Parts: structure tokens; C-alpha cells; sequence
């Protein structure tokens, strides 16, 4: 019903007064300094992502410190996300450093570890010990970004596969491999992940972007690797292959949210199907009320060019129409030449998409899916958003200590900002991956526990006033739903 | 309610047994031969587009001839579209054939025809005589694809504008200019267009893609130039700038359909805003029941590379999700290295997208916008589509001689194939720009007037059976639509 | 959604141009002559009911002949209904002709046939041989219209019940008894019913109003008693006690329609619950697409008074709002003093109720109950009525030989007349108990089988024109659905 | 969607645990004593109606006193309604105390006051001075309950009408007349009404039933007569003729509620049309959120017989189905032989009807009629009722001091009891004419101002528990409604 809303739109009308989508930026050499991080924050960054595929603990500690210093100097709360290297399948070494794979040739891939430093075009090592059990004759094995496609012909022996080379390509040492028709059964967390997750907990990161999640039991393995001290850290599962996509329901249920990793998906799945897998995964997350991030190949050509291509811009806008909470930048900010400009243009595109998005379709689709009787929390949050639309209120205020009720209200997609007043700074940071929400910290130690809620309500309404969301005479819908509840339709003074 | 439908999808399920979206291909050096046109047709081309920006009438005649021969040998009907050159604003010549424009510098643009062969970085000619009346201080004037941006400071005299150069560039001879802040008031059709359009009428083209349409009155000018022998030829308006967007409602009402020229709109409008105008223009056409084409910058990187980028793939898929009837290839087929593969890949993307699209949302959205009381045609066609969803029928058969009622059924977006049985070959060709329809030609000379309609009905049901759309025991909804009639047929 | 339609109404606006509800009249001494029957027909009678509780075969043959003669002289098709006496429970005789039952007294009720002509206040016979098996201690036994209420205390023996007399009342010979908390298991058809049903078949009656229907198997017993020659006669089941009401779904499924006998129901059930049983039974019949008649105590005081009471008039109007196809008159026309006036006032009240009834609520409630996928017939009839509302058509034409598709269209309640063109006179008569339908007979023997349907369509449209329903420029929705189908939206010429 | 709800009902299921509809009883000789008033209260009376057509102020004073004592001894709050005499048209006296009017005969009706004590079948007085201006040839003039119908032929002179007698009747002294074709322009309130209304204010009545209301302006006259000390007293307009019906919308907007006087409307309007006006007037009030009473000819035959007729029972049930807040007894309780049994039986019929009524239809019908944007009160109350249906809550508790928000919640028709907690006894009494609400008095002197609201909330939840409406683990929706607040309470 976007369709009827399209007919009423004008591209010459003003954009909204708030941007709902959130921007995650990956930190690297273009962006790690305190000053650069301040430029990012002012450009629209809400979340700093550390890519633990590269870089030492000392290197990531510097990001951690610089982010916190940059956010304190600007007076804001910025989330810190640890993105794990994850389990990997790699080839071994080749003799002469290199190996020249010709089309039509026969080669032998083995998991015999004797071969890790003496592969040749004839026979080389792949380091995934279960390779033979997981693959069958006819299956494909991809190497080097999926560029070299070997096809499996037979089991030469219990550790070695006879392969055909289907296309020509020179491959150097230790390329990554994929297995598109194959259920890969590597552990959820490598030995390096286990050390790296323990470091995130010690340093108080807000969320883990957990690589290569294939099943619900693996989300529980990440959680157990975080330990009892990491219990409040959110686990965002990165969906990267057909197994993640097949098992998406049970993964969603166990996770705190989802990353749609379109570039990794596209190694094993046709790009046009990844487009559809994106729609599916975003809508399931919207229904679960959990944050979903659209990641990889976002404004990629703006890594070295001052503008993106028109198709890239349409890609970011459509992520927002699909329902994404968050859009993520990778090399565009980590190693690019226009980090501030790419964040600002991404914010711009998101704002323009939002101005055309009919939010009421989301609200009404999600509400129609609810079973009667609803539980109290789902009834209160849905009816508070419905009151926004019925009175044309201009803001909501949600008192939420853990963020749970702020996410439940954002799930129902009011067409106005949501201000979450919370007593925890970690909730302010974790809400940066939920669309349409801004957080206000209420220091209850100094200010009092505020049992009757009046002070936290007034702080929320003041914040909305100071941002111009509301003025004297507008309506503001207030809600509390503590996991006791209460809704109010407040006439702003 | 696309959202509820996304939840139940699996990308591992089979795709639909038909592709609804239609593919238009521009013919040029890579594709004009008879054998290359057969390749395009087999790859998924429904429409051959002739770009009259280039090529003589003899050249285009060879395209027309060769298309007809290719389609005849494959036993299919292919539409031929004549895409007009249109009005252009161009600069004149520079001295030395070049002009090095520099940031901060001052220059003078004049409409004094004295300067057409003798401009310089200092002062040159722009051939649009109304330049000064239409522009104002502050306005920008883009030249060379919008690369060179000049800002207008003042009227040096009644024909000359003093401009700042806002950024550097060299510009060679005769570049095209745009006026993003400006209501350009050039003629609808130029003398060359009138000449081309009459030639289109003589050669029997099925539709005009009319460039640079800015207002409703201008559609009438194209219709005039086509003359009384061109009255059955479709006019599709190309929307290429802000005036076209602003006046969209009155243009749609006069035209037979719309082309969204993303790349031309993008000269004066930010790219994120053109994404949104595309949504709007396509939805307005879906509601009007008129074809809409998404054109330019489709799978462009596939002109020279064997695969497009992932972002280009999503752009194609999202045109189909926005509601586009057609997607159009330009240089990918006119001059590219992989014309067959690009069309096959476009068809594959369209079919993947369609298999996710909830057609019921479009049907229900459009039905709710109908004014009660409805006129009989609207009532019959919308209720015939409603009957598809109520009975889970597996095809529709629509008897339509002019294709009018076939477009009317298609507008309501049934979730099954529509087979249109028509006695006019021109109708078979013109319905190639309507999504979701396949035409079956019923030869009324060779077979009779069939005024009981039975033979024509059997021919449509026989076509749907041969495609595997229906078998024994399926329902097929049959319609003829001022007399009309709907039957829900149990298939034998 | 009657509620929103009420707000728009004016009682000073004109009534509709057609009356949808149908009137059934019972024939007796006030009405049996040919001339009186003509007055009834002109007053609004569509169905002549013969009450076979009284009167000989010769007497009912006279009604049959006079009705047919009266309808032929007026050029119309009038249905003839045979209403069966049905099984009855009666007391025997008392000594001295009479017996004086006092409150507080003990009496004995026996099924010993020795006592049929020698009852006394002390002990008398009830002729239902299963009385003892069906009743238990605490149960009530009603006698004389329910006026004398005995309560069962114990089984004196296997054929005799010791009773308390709960209220005083003199009772004469052979009163009817009821058993309100009791499942009565008398046969569906008495020996007299069996002779009487055979007579209806020989004389070609159109429908049977089958008395005291308690279960689905009893509808099949009526059907079997009609025999193979009575297979096209409709069976309308009279619901008269709690068993009929409990088993109403399976009875509806087996019957051709329902009579709500409010006076008989009210002997054993509280009047306020009968009001609700009426709503229930009419709506189940509306959903089944089968005619339902609201019968007994309709304008009863107009039997001897020239006007009815205000509550009586509100009762007839509310039967029409509840959804009744038909309203029935009993003594008001059989033995009353104002037979023409009561029919005319009943037609008047029905017309006024209809003018306020929102038909679109019926259509939309019934359509929302349909399961997808619908069968073709249900899809065609529902979509033809929907087209009436979408185009504001002013009539429908349905070609129906058996009446089945005309009833299926009437079920969906268009807000315009329905003209059924049929090749059978018995269909014209049977459609007189379906609301909103008028029939036109098409004599296919003389006029041709009309394979392409054009002649039957034009006869239907001419009929609508001659009644003023449509004129040049209006829309008329035509439908055929033969148990092949076709719908057309015709511009009237 | 009452239809879908009928399909799932069984008359053998238990009835609801509360009765929503309210019963008003007219007090007279059968019922004025303290013990008889206790009987009515225990039988189901919520409102004592005083008919000021008869009885002196001393008489009515004894009704007021006795009602208060009866209610005090039973621990309940009962509303007291003052039903005004109103304007009347009457004939004058006849000679011999009688006048034998005969079919076809001619007679003269005059407003000449000379004839008030000396009329005859030939010429008599009608005391409405505007008779001649308001009537025209053809119009009918009813006299004696509409029994004697005269037709107006001509103006004999400016004060005298020549009439045909259209049917026979004798008519004794001082009968009342009606004018069905006629816009009667008598005063809103007579001098006697002004006197009665001031006495109502001094004695603290809760509401006025204002007779013969014909226009909005006339409601203001009643409000004037009540004066500034009577500003909190409800004015319920009695709609008794065609002008009242015609002007219904403007009367509702000025009044606090409506009484549908079926028997008075039936003097000039056919009975089948009064059935329909009743539907209309009740629906308009339900939408306005104002109480509506169905009055006259309710269970009339039960004045002298121990049971009513079946048609009377259905009339009572259908008033509740039409949406009536109240049903009203007149002579059945004022002078009848079975005042307790008639009220018990009315309550039983109302409870049977309610257990079949789909309350969701009313809620949804009224919600769909709301203009967006809604004002905050409307939004809170409709969403609080929505939350009842979404969570299957088993009671509502509404804190309301003036009863305004309690009437606003009741308007939306939740399918559970509403408990209103109020600090005003007058509010407890006035809510007796609103369906579905029970009031709990919170004594703010004896217990404090409770500005945290907690004690009042507990008192309402405690009341709902004591009635068996909620138990541990049920939900209760709590509302206060310009500050407001809704909580969905899990019951402890
Ligand atoms: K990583
Ligand atoms: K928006
Ligand atoms: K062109
Ligand atoms: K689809
Ligand atoms: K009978
Ligand atoms: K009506
Ligand atoms: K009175
Ligand atoms: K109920």
C-alpha cells in the first residue's frame, strides 16, 4: 500500500525532520584517529565496527579508546561492535609460491596434512579435515573468491578428491575456499574467535557480529564463548551461505539480530536470489522485532571515486524500503579516500528513501500478524503506535531500562521519532542499531530513582522539544512496559 | 502485504512457469543482422527499439526489414519502436575546436547567432534562443553531461549571460546543455522528428518513444505529426526532466504509456530523488492501466564485461518490484560484446523477482482506488481477476481485438498468465509492452469471423495447455469486454 | 454495519420499488373460495398453506383446486404447501368427560392402554408408549398447551409415573402433552402423515412443511415417505422443540429449508430464548443459502381486530431484519375477519423494514465466510452480486432451470430485484419462498431450447423493464451457472 | 457481523455474568412506599421516574424522600428523574359534558376563547391559538389519542376551521389533539414546567426527561429554566413527534441524551415507521456517546396479567439489540399488579438479549466513523476498549469524577463490565442511565484526595473481584482521561 502512497508523493517536497535508518562504519587506517572518528560521528555514524579478520588486539584497543574519546568529546553514545574473523577454509601453500590451474586439467585436493607446504597444480591441501565427508561427485569447490571452480569427480581415497578444473586461473598460497552445495560443519567459533570474544567482553564492547552463522546451535556456542560476564552483549548473526538462509527462523529466534552479508552470500548464490534472500531476511527480522543490517557492497565505488554509481544509490534506498534498520560501510570508511562524504551521502539517501516510505504499511502488516489474545507488552506497544497515527502525534517517549520495550515499539514503525529514556548507558549504545530511536540517559544514581516516572518522562519530552520534534500544542505518546505498564497521550506544554 | 508474503518465500523453491516483465532491446552494430536479431528474440527480446538520435532512414529500414524477417522465421510477433531524436540545447563551435574552462574564471554565453562558429573560453554560443528569458541569477547551466557546471551571475545584455565557472573542465565542440532550475520551452517535436514520425507511419512501426516530453499539449503535437494514418500507433512519453515529473498526471492521461529515463532525469535531479520519482511514475502508470518502461543504466557494465555488478542486478529486480511493465537495454544490445547474454540475464533476474512479488497487493491496491460506481469494463476486468484469486485459476483467456481489455485485465495483476486472443497482428505486437500477457493471433480471414467466440476461446485455452499453464481439471477465467461476458471454465 | 446505515436513513423518504420478503397464508373458511384466494393473491400472498392437522382430503382438494384456478385467472404462479399434522402425544379420556387437577395433589400417569377410556384425576393414560423410558424424576410434563404442569416424582411401575400437580387446572379429554427436558422419540412421520404425504405427491404440491422435526435422520424419513415420485418436492423442516434447535446444523444440511415455529418452541422454552433461537436459526439458513420462514403469532390480534398491536408490528419488522425469507399467517387468514387487510399490512411492514435494511452487510458477512478456493458456482454468484454493488446495477437476471442458482444468487443479497428465467413452472412456484426473486416462465417446447440463451436473457430484461426496475441506460447483471456458467453486465437498451 | 456471531451461539449456554442494559421504573400508587421501592430496587430498578403529568409537589416529594430512604437502606445509589408535563393542545368543554361526532358530518373548530365552556358537535374550541396558521386544507387533526380523525376543508374565518368528520366517535371533555402534518409551534416549557423544574433543582433530582422536544433551541429553554444551580442535571429530550425526528441531529447535539417515546410518535407516524425511527435515533445516540432510552408500550399487558405477550418480549429484546442504553416501565410499575415481577422479567429478557449481542460490531462501527486525527480523549477511550478485545481482558476500571470519560468508554462497547470509580455520588446516580457501567463511590473526605490514584484503582479492581468479574491472572484495563493514562493490569 506503498502503491497508493507513491501516487501522493512529490520529489520537490521537504524531507522529514529525522533520519530513522542507522549507519554502521568500519574503522581502519582512513578513520582510526580521534579527529577522523569525530568527522564520522558528525557525518552520521552510530556504530563503529572493528573487523577482527585483521589487526592485533593493540590495534583494536586503539579503535576502542579513540571511539570512546571521540564520542565523549562530542557528548554522544556510540556503539562498538566486534566483528569476528570466524572459521575459514583455506588451501595450503604451493611449490614456487604459486600454481597455474588450466581448464580441462585433472588435479587432486587432499586433506592429508603432509601436503600443507608442498601443493602443486597436481595435488594440494585444503585445510578442512571433513572436506571428503561433506562433498559428493558433481559438487563444486570454489577457490579464490569463487574464481577458480573445480568440480568433484571422485574420491581418489579417504582424504583426497580427484577434481576437474572447469576454468583457467592461477592461484597463489592459501586462498579461501567455498562449498556451495555443501553443509559446512566447522565449529561456530575458531580458537582465535574464542580469544577475541574474551577480549571484547573484558573491554565492554556492545555487540558481536558473529561470522558465518549456519544454525541456531552455533548462536548458543557464541553465547557460551562470551561467558557469564558477556551475557548483556548482543549477538548479531552474519548470514553468509545457504545454511544460514535455510535455518534463518531458528537463528533469528536465538540471536539478537541479523546481518545480511550480500557479498559473501553472492559467492555461492546467484545475485538475483541474494536480492530476494535480502527481502526475506529483513522482513523476518522486522516481524521478530530484531535489528537487521544490510552489509557489503553498499557504496563500494565511493571507496576511490568522489561519487557512487546510480545503481549503488538505488541499492541503499531499496535496503531502506525493504525494511533495514541499519546500512553498513566496509572499505568505504576503513581504507577509503572519502570517509566523511560517503557517510553523509549514505545518510542523505536513507533520509530521501524514508520520506517516500509509507510506515503505516509496516505497522499494519506487523499488527495483522499478531495472534489474539496478545500479551500485555505487545498490546501496549502496538496500541501506543496506533495512537500516534490516530492523533497524528509528533513524537513518542518510551521509558526502557534494557532497551526491550524501545525495540518493541520501534518494531511497529510509528511515523514520528521515538525517544527512549533509559537508566543505562549500555542501552543508549545498543539502541544505535534500532531504527527510528534516539536515546536519552537518565542518571538515576544522582537524579533519584524517579519511582513515579515524571522526571524521566519530562526529560524525554524536553529532548524532543530541543530537537524540534514537538512544540506547545502537539501530541506526544508516552509508554512504559517493564519486563507493569502505562500509556499516556500527552499534550505538549 | 508484500511483508507477509516475504516471510513465506524460499529462494530454493522453483521459479514461476512464466515471466511477466517484458524486455526492450536497442538495435545497433552488434545486433542489426538477421541472425543476431534471432539470437535476441530467442534470448528474450519482445521489442526492437530504433534509436533515431543516429542513423539514416536507410539504416533504420534495414532494422525494420531484418526484425520482420527474424520474427517471421521464428514464428513470433515482435513490436518495433521508433525512439525520436527530440529537441536539444547545444553549444556552438569553439575556436581551435576546444575551450579550456577553469574554476573561478568568468565567461559569457550568448544566443547571438554571430558566435556559432567562433566561441572561446571567453564567450560562446548556446543555440537556445530563449536562454536569457528562461534563466535567472543563481541558476546553474550544465554543459557536457552535467560535468561542467556554470553559475549565472547576470545579464551582460539581452542575449548574453555573464557566468562564473563553478568548476574546471575542458569542453570540445557542440555539447548539450541542461537547465535544472529551468522551465525549458522548446518545441515538442522538431522538424527532423516530424520527418522521422511520418517515415514511422509509412513503415508501420507499432509505437513511438517520444523524447523529452514536458507537458500534455506536447503529446498532441506528436499525435498531430503521426497524422490520421498513424492513429493506432502508441505514443510512449519519455520523462527526462523535472517538468515531465511535475506534469506527470496530465501527460499520462494523454499518452499511451511512460518511459522513465533515469539517466536523463539524473542530469538535473539528485540520484536518490530519481529513485523515488521512478516509484511514483511507475505507480501512477500502474493505476492508469498504461505501460511503463524502466530505461537507461540498466545492466550497463555488461556492455563490455561478461557479468554486471551486483548493484545493477538489484536495480533491475527493484524495477520489477516497483511495478514496471518493461525493462529496456540501450548500448548493452546496440553496441555491446554480450547482447544475447545480457538479455538472457535480464530475463532471469526479472523471473526471479516476479517469483517473489505478491501480485495480490497490486490488485487490491488498485481495486481500492476505484470510484463507485465503476463503469462496466472496469467492473468486469477487476472481477475477472478477483475470480482468479478466489478460485485459484491457472490462466486467463481474454478476447481483445484492439488489446484494450487485455491491458485492462493486466492492470489488475492476476497471479497467473493472461492469454490474449486477437484478430489483429498489430495488437499481438503492441501487447509486447504489457506485463503478464501473451498473444495468440486468430486469423479471421483464413478461419472465419467466429462471432460465437468459441473458436477463439478454444485457441486461447489450447495455447495455455501447450505452455503447461493449465491441464484437465484446472480453472481458466475467460473474458470478452458495450458487450461483455466472463466465464469460469473448467479445463477438459 | 447496519449502525452506519441507520444514521443516513430518513423515515420520510420513499420506500423501495419491490418487496423482497415473501408472505405465506394458511387457507381456511375465511379464505378457501376462489374469490377470497384472488383477494389474497392481490394482497400479497405467494404461498398457500394447507394445515393437515384438520380437514379431510376432500377439503384440501378444494383448496388445491381453488388456488390453482385463482392463480390461473390472475396470470401468476402460487406455491402450494402441505403442512403435516405430525406425531402427537395426547392424554386419553377422563370419566365424566373431564378431570379436576388440584395444586399439591398426587396423580398417576400411565401408558397402560387399559386406561385410555377411564382416566380420572387419580390416574390416566398418556398415549406415548415410551413415556417412562424418556422421563426421569424431577422432569416436568406439560399438558393442555403447557397450562397444567405435572412434575415427575417416581416410577410407580414400568408403565406408570407418580406425579405431583404443581398448579391447578381442569383438563378435558385428550389434551396434548409436551416434554421439555425430554428427548421425544416418536417416529418422524405418523401413519396419517404417510397417507397425507402420498396425497401431496399425487396432487403435485410444491413443498412439505414437516412437523416436529428433531433430527437429521427424520428429514430422510420424510423424504423416503415421499417416494421416488416426490423427489423434487421441497421439505421445509418445522423446528418446534429443544431437539430441533440442538440438531439444527445437521437438519439444515439435509432439508431444503426451515420453519421457525415460535409458538411451539415457546411451550417448552422461555420466550426471550426463543427470540434468540430465531436469530440463530435464520442466520444459519441464510449462510446455507436455504429459505427460512418465521411462523406463528405473527399479527395474531388482527384475527378479530382491524389493527394489530404496536409490538406485533415490531415483531414482523424484526423478522425481516433478522434475515427471514418468509413471514407466515395462520388463523389471521384461515379463520380471521380481515384476511386481505392483514396480508396487505404485513406486506407494508415488510417493505418498510426492507427500506431500512442494509443488504450489503448480509452480502459481505456471507462472502467473508466463504473458504478459498471457492467452487466455481459460489464464485460466480458472489461475484455477480458484488458487480451489482460496484456498478449500482438495478436488476439481475438469473437463468436457472431448477431454481438452484437463483437461490444461490439470492443468498448473497443484492440490493436490487432478481428475475429468474426458468423453463419449469414448478421452479416458478418453489422460488416463492426465496426472498427477493421473481420468476418468469420460458416455454422452451414452443419457443425453442434457446441454446445460446439470448431469448431467455431478453425475456428476463423485458420483465424487469415492464416492472420499472430498469430503463434505457441502467445496468443489469446477468448470470447463468448450470449444475457451465457465464456472467454479463448488460447496458439496458 | 452479528450474522457470523449468531452462527456460533447456543441458547443452552449460561448467560453473561452481568447485565449491561438499565431499567427505569415509573413510581405511582403500586410503588411509592419505602418497602415497595426496595422491592423494585432488588428486582432491578436503576432509575426512579416521577411523572409530573400528575401529582402535586408534596406527592413527588414523598417519592424523592422514599427513594432516598429505600436506596440508603440497601446500600445503593438510585437516580431520580423528573419527567415534565410539557406543552399540550387540548379541546375545550362540550355542552352536556359530551359530543357525538359522526362520519361524514360537518363541524367547526375554533380558537375563539368565547367557546371554551360551550362547544357542541357543531362548533367547539381547541386551545392552541395558532391552529389556523399551522393547519391547511387536506390536513388532518386527530383528537382523542388519534381515535377521532377530522379532516380540514377550509378556513370558515381567521380563527375557525370547517372540518369533515372522517369517522365516528364520541368525545368527552378536554381531549388532546395532534397535528401529524403540522409543525406545532408551542413553547418549549410551559409555566407549570418552569415551576416543576425549579422544584427539581431545589430537591436535587439527577436528570430531567423533557417532554415534546422539537428543536435544539428548546433544549436551551429547559437549560435556562434549570438555572445556574441546575447546571449539572442531565437533560434527556423526549422525542414524541415528526419535528423531533426531523431535527434529531441538532437536538442530540444540545441534549445529554434521548428518549424514544414510541407510543407518542405512533399518534402521527405509522407503527412500522416508528420501528425504523427507533433504530435511527438509537444509532445516532450510540455514535454521539449519549444515553438513549426506549420508552412506552414496553411490557404493557403485564400491568394486569402475570406474564406479557411473546411480541412484547421480542420488542424488549430488540431494543437492546438496536443499541438502547435503557428500557423504561410506565404504568407496569406505577399502577400495575406485578411491579416486582415485571422489572425481574425485564431484567431477564435484557440479560438473554445481551448474551447474544456482538458488542464488537458496535465498537468497530463507531471506531470507523471517527475523524482522523482524533482528539486525545477519543483516542484513549477507543484504544482502551480495543485493548480489552486484544487481550481478552475481563473488566475495565475507569476513574471518572463527572462520569464523562465513563460514558466515553461505554460508547465504545467493550465486551466486559466497566467499573467507574468516582468521588461524586451524583455521578454514581447519573451513570445509571449508561449501559454496561457500575459505579463505585470513593469518599474523598473520609479517605483523602488520592492524587496518586492508587487507592481508587484498587477500589475498582476490588469491586470487579467481588463481583467475580476478574480473578488472579486476568487482565483488567484501567483508564483515567487534559491528563490521561491507560494501564493493562495483571490481576493479583
Ligand atoms: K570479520
Ligand atoms: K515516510
Ligand atoms: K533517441
Ligand atoms: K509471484
Ligand atoms: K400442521
Ligand atoms: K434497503
Ligand atoms: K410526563
Ligand atoms: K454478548
Amino acid at each position: 500500500s506503498q502503491l497508493a502512497h507513491n501516487l501522493t508523493l512529490s520529489i520537490f517536497d521537504p524531507v522529514a525532520n529525522y533520519r530513522a535508518a542507522r549507519i554502521i562504519c568500519t574503522i581502519g587506517p582512513s578513520t582510526q584517529s580521534v579527529e577522523a572518528l569525530k568527522g564520522l560521528i558528525q557525518s552520521g555514524m552510530s556504530v563503529a565496527r572493528m573487523n577482527f579478520s585483521h589487526g592485533s588486539h593493540e590495534y583494536h584497543q586503539t579503535t576502542i579508546n579513540n571511539v570512546r574519546q571521540a564520542a565523549a568529546e562530542l557528548g554522544v553514545n556510540i556503539a562498538i561492535a566486534l566483528d569476528t574473523k570466524g572459521p575459514e577454509i583455506r588451501t595450503g601453500q604451493f611449490v614456487g609460491g604459486d600454481a597455474v590451474m588450466e581448464r580441462g586439467a585433472t588435479c587432486y585436493v587432499t586433506t592429508d596434512p603432509a601436503f600443507a607446504d608442498k601443493g602443486t597444480k597436481d595435488k594440494f591441501y585444503i585445510d578442512y579435515q571433513n572436506l571428503s565427508k561433506v562433498v559428493r561427485p558433481g559438487n563444486y569447490i570454489y577457490i579464490d573468491d569463487g574464481i577458480l571452480i573445480l568440480q568433484v569427480q571422485s574420491h581418489e581415497d579417504e582424504q583426497t578428491l580427484e577434481c576437474t578444473v572447469t576454468n583457467s586461473h592461477t592461484i597463489s598460497d592459501r586462498r579461501g575456499v567455498n562449498l556451495p552445495g555443501c553443509d559446512v560443519d566447522l565449529p561456530a567459533v575458531s580458537a582465535k574467535d574464542r580469544v577475541d570474544l574474551q577480549f571484547g567482553v573484558e573491554q565492554g564492547v556492545d555487540m558481536i557480529f558473529a561470522s558465518f552463522i549456519r544454525s541456531a546451535e552455533q548462536v548458543g556456542d557464541v553465547r557460551k564463548a562470551l561467558g557469564p560476564k558477556g551475557r548483556d552483549i548482543m549477538i548479531i548473526c552474519k548470514i553468509e551461505n545457504h545454511q544460514g538462509v535455510q535455518n534463518i527462523d531458528s537463528i533469528i529466534e536465538e540471536s539478537d539480530g541479523i546481518m545480511v552479508a550480500r557479498g559473501d552470500l553472492g559467492v555461492e548464490i546467484p545475485a538475483e536470489k541474494v536480492v530476494v534472500a535480502q527481502k526475506i531476511l529483513i522482513s523476518k527480522c522486522n516481524v521478530a522485532g530484531k535489528p537487521v543490517i544490510c552489509a557489503t557492497q553498499m557504496l563500494e565505488s565511493m571507496t576511490y571515486n568522489p561519487r557512487p554509481t546510480r545503481a549503488e544509490v538505488s541499492d541503499v534506498a531499496n535496503a531502506v524500503f525493504n525494511g533495514a534498520d541499519c546500512v553498513m560501510l566496509s572499505g568505504e570508511t576503513a581504507k577509503g579516500k572519502y570517509p566523511n562524504e560517503v557517510v553523509q551521502y549514505m545518510a542523505r539517501i536513507c533520509l530521501e528513501a524514508q520520506s517516500a516510505l509509507n510506515e503505516y504499511v509496516f505497522f499494519n502488516s506487523i499488527k495483522k500478524l499478531q495472534h489474539i489474545p496478545m500479551s500485555a507488552d505487545e498490546a501496549v506497544c502496538s496500541s501506543a503506535v496506533n495512537s500516534v497515527y490516530e492523533t497524528k502525534a509528533k513524537a513518542m517517549v518510551v521509558l526502557s531500562n534494557t532497551g526491550r520495550s524501545a525495540r518493541l515499539v520501534a518494531k511497529y514503525r510509528p511515523n514520528c521519532p521515538i525517544v527512549c529514556v533509559t537508566t543505562r548507558l549500555q542501552t543508549c549504545r545498543q539502541l544505535n542499531i534500532t531504527q527510528g530511536v534516539e536515546s536519552v540517559f537518565f542518571d538515576a544514581d544522582k537524579l533519584g530513582h524517579d519511582e513515579g516516572k515524571e522526571h524521566r518522562v519530562a526529560a524525554g519530552v524536553e529532548f524532543a522539544k530541543s530537537k524540534g520534534y514537538v512544540q506547545t500544542g502537539d501530541y506526544c505518546v508516552v509508554i512504559h512496559a517493564d519486563h507493569a505498564n502505562q500509556t499516556r497521550i500527552l499534550l505538549v506544554e
